[PDB]
């Protein structure tokens, strides 16, 4: 019993960060084989930061500019080449600490875990979902740019999500590991602002299923919905509609449960529009909506890596 | 900026998971220098557990009884001893992953981090206290035994829980490293129950303060209170009461933020009254109580906004 927000085991990425310096910015990078990636704003000056040419800044350097430590030893940087808004930096040892891996770019509505790091040091691992808006509700300061993203399968840590900036509401932008930013964002210090965001309808199903696996039923009902009439429900309160991949992937835990999918709608449904009556859901006076289907088997079930 | 429910990154405590099997019995143990630390219910059946006499179950083991198994290297036993519930097995090789580390008895109010496991592989990693009632909030199903509570302030582990034993709410009861569990717990299967738990305080204290480090202050209030009349309102709403230690140690928010402890408590106490009227703290429509002082100053920025 017991439902938590849970990352996953941090380890195999702590063995991965170090702390890159170009100037007088410190920030982290993420060292797989013999390169070392990292945002690529690290080339900046607060001046360069209001309208950047990166190629022009970035020429200007050599590899002797980007000091990069790993724990206590200085990695000599032997190439320098960037990749979208990511810099990626040659070095001359592979490190031995690199898991198997892949780079992945996630959809919204996606939870991922995050290790936020300082001077390449972990000081915490926390869960949190690509909002549909593209920004991530992080806990991030100043030093944390470059703290990465991922998701583990089996043995393989999947690399989803390297952070980039905070936005002027206090949410965090950043790029997949190849520096595609997800969302509608720049590396630039100029006026950015996050689009209106939306709550993950098939997050909050999942987590309502979690809630029932856990012995909380209040909120059943004798009740259905047809998917489209669930629809124009779900846009009148800025949820995300729910799609039949939605419905199908929620289909593992409609049979656990013995609760349909446009069942647990339903029960849905009814919380929009009446509210929880004083009442909680795992804890929660809202409804939770960062825990994926996935992520309810996996924690219902026991999962390791 | 943001404020999440962050856990210590995990590697330097998933190094030291291995599973122990006695018999049929599988859980897990933590491996550190050449012992492994584990529940002595290893030992028991099931049958066993409702009047176990552990020193007479171990006296009829012997070393090659139990099996160890780091990762796809079984160790070998070579010595067993009881201190209070947790069994100490001695092998013959110490974890070359062995971090600096300590072992810590909590008090109630403390936070740690969680690293589920399950055949001494880990699953997940959580942030949990330590509750007034001496249980824990956990996500555990059965094999999860012998997983560990921790907390990694400077470089150093300090383990501060070992996971026992689920109680019939669902809630989680444990030992510190040397085998005294928290609260009026044992490892028996008689009828045990948690007692009614209470809401921590100052934690919650802490996490206002935290918000209005993040910005948020439409919670606050003109009064001021007594500690005595502050102490009479929150035990009205199951709340521990606060003591002078409390007070003394909310200081340092109390001067980053220029709000008084006993203005806090003020803002605490109508909020309890009045509940939220629909508005959040911290993405959060519940008072949140699992966040301690100390937890506070290491997450937020040193600079309120
Ligand atoms: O936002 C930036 C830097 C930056 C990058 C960029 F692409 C455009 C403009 C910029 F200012 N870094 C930060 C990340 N996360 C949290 C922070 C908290 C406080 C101060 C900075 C934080
Ligand atoms: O509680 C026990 C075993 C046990 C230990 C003991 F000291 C006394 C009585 C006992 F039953 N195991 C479990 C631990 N955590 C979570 C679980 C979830 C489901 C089923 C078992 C779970
Ligand atoms: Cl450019």
């Amino acid at each position: 019993s017991g439902f938590r927000k849970m990352a996953f085991p941090s380890g195999k990425v702590e063995g991965c960060m170090v702390q890159v310096t170009c100037g007088t910015t410190t920030l982290n990078g993420l060292w797989l084989d013999d390169v070392v990636y990292c945002p690529r704003h690290v080339i900046c000056t607060s001046e360069d930061m209001l309208n950047p040419n990166y190629e022009d800044l970035l020429i200007r350097k050599s590899n002797h500019n980007f000091l990069v430590q790993a724990g206590n030893v200085q990695l000599r940087v032997i190439g320098h080449s960037m990749q979208n808004c990511v810099l990626k930096l040659k070095v001359d040892t592979a490190n031995p600490k690199t898991p198997k891996y892949k780079f992945v770019r996630i959809q919204p509505g996606q939870t991922f875990s995050v290790l936020a790091c300082y001077n390449g040091s972990p000081s915490g691992v926390y869960q949190c979902a690509m909002r549909p808006n593209f920004t991530i509700k992080g806990s991030f300061l100043n030093g944390s740019c470059g703290s990465v993203g991922f998701n583990i399968d089996y043995d393989c840590v999947s690399f989803c999500y390297m952070h980039h900036m905070e936005l002027p509401t206090g949410v965090h932008a950043g790029t997949d590991l190849e520096g595609n930013f997800y969302g509608p964002f720049v590396d630039r210090q100029t006026a950015q602002a996050a689009g209106t965001d939306t709550t993950i309808t098939v997050n909050v199903l999942a987590w309502l299923y979690a809630a029932v696996i856990n012995g909380d039923r209040w909120f059943l009902n004798r009740f259905t919905t047809t998917l489209n009439d669930f629809n124009l429900v779900a846009m009148k309160y800025n949820y995300e509609p729910l799609t039949q991949d939605h419905v199908d992937i929620l289909g593992p835990l409609s049979a656990q449960t013995g609760i349909a999918v446009l069942d647990m709608c339903a029960s849905l449904k009814e919380l929009l529009q009446n509210g929880m009556n004083g009442r909680t859901i795992l804890g929660s006076a809202l409804l939770e909506d960062e825990f994926t289907p996935f992520d309810v088997v996996r924690q219902c079930s026991g999962v390791t890596f």
